């Protein structure tokens, strides 16, 4: 839509900014706030009138060689205060108090790089991490427990790059460098019981370690959508949007056209393609698209600084309406975009450590 570019800035490290996220848990009446991640830091900024991007404070890791790749917001389920999780090459998930930028606590399992964090859409304590070690991990950050590891030889066979929960957090689609997209249901009796037990675990009141589920079989798998690394995935209701580095976002579903997603069996060998949104000059990998809170729109930047925005408020996915946003000084690769919760601001972040603000 009618976005215009109102400001830009550049962070002093001059390294790629791999991630950006608005805080969609920001309180009514408070300014909109987004986090960026790159180098060994996470930084918060607040959006103000006349395009102003006000710098607040950063968390910088003790290790000069950490490189954060991803971040995700949630809130504390007892106090409501927002929390920010960040992770990257060291394989350590940090939970940061965004007010003071203190690291409240940290988790290690992957010890191996973490490429995407996502919080469950209904339970602010359930955090999913995906790793260079080929596994996804589900953590409960209220009881500090590893609920489950999704892996095995029928899991991913190379780095996992992205994943996403469906609308109700019943199932996850993951994707990665093995070219595949895998479905993992977490509303099975086994996983619902595992989540319930994680909430019952308090290591001060018992002698047992908490046992993690090892989930070694996905509920569906395909390598038939893309022919290279699959680096971003999002559910759109029961359909999937996914991309690789082949200048396309494919909209598809498991099974045949009339197959209900909850009747798909793990042996399902067909997929249905509902449409494909092509674009240009985005053939490097780790380039992530984002949607607004309502899933009316989708944004992706490319490797020369162009933004594509598709309006998905149309009757079928292939009728999406595309708008492009360019600025003569924005020429570096855009790695991720984020919309504000009210959809009035889109930020893009770049490989040259620049930040670009477009206002509706």
């Amino acid at each position: 839509y009618s976005f215009k570019c109102v400001n830009s800035l550049k962070e002093d490290h001059n390294q790629p900014l791999f991630g950006v996220q608005f805080n969609w848990h920001s309180k009514e009446g408070d300014p909109l706030v987004f986090a960026t991640v790159g180098s060994n830091r996470v930084t918060l900024y607040e959006c103000h009138s006349q395009g102003e991007i006000r710098l607040l404070q950063s968390y910088v890791d003790a290790d000069a060689d950490e490189n954060f790749y991803t971040c995700a917001w949630t809130y504390d389920s007892n106090t409501s205060h927002p929390l920010l999780a960040v992770a990257g090459s060291r394989g350590i998930i940090r939970i940061i108090n965004p007010i003071t930028m203190q690291c409240i606590k940290h988790y290690v399992g992957h010890g191996n790089a973490i490429n995407e964090l996502k919080f469950h859409p209904r339970d602010p304590n359930l955090l999913l991490s995906v790793s260079k070690d080929h596994a996804l991990r589900l953590w409960n950050i209220q009881t500090d427990t590893l609920v489950a590891i999704f892996g095995g030889v029928e899991g991913h066979r190379d780095e996992v790059l992205s994943a996403d929960y469906d609308l109700l957090g019943e199932k996850i689609m993951s994707c990665g460098m093995d070219h595949s997209l895998k479905l993992w249901r977490i509303n099975s009796k086994r996983m619902m019981n595992a989540i319930k037990e994680s909430y019952d675990y308090n290591p001060n009141k018992t002698n047992r370690p908490f046992i993690s589920q090892k989930i070694h079989f996905p509920d569906f798998s395909t390598r038939d959508i893309h022919r290279n690394y699959v680096d971003c995935v999002r559910w759109l209701g029961d359909l999937i949007l996914s991309k690789s580095c082949e200048n396309a976002i494919v909209c598809w579903k498991p099974g045949k056209m009339e197959d209900d997603i909850d009747k798909i069996k793990p042996s399902e060998s067909n997929v249905t393609i509902l449409g494909r949104f092509d674009y240009s000059q985005c053939d490097i990998w780790y380039m992530r698209f984002s949607m607004d809170f309502w899933q009316k729109m989708l944004a992706l930047g490319n490797q020369v600084g162009k933004l594509y925005v598709w309006d998905l408020e149309v009757e079928d996915p292939h009728k999406a309406k595309c708008t492009t946003l360019t600025h003569h000084k924005c020429g570096a690769a855009i790695r991720q975009t984020s919309f504000s919760r009210d959809s009035s601001i889109l930020i893009a972040v770049c490989d040259d450590a620049s930040i670009w603000r477009w206002d509706r």
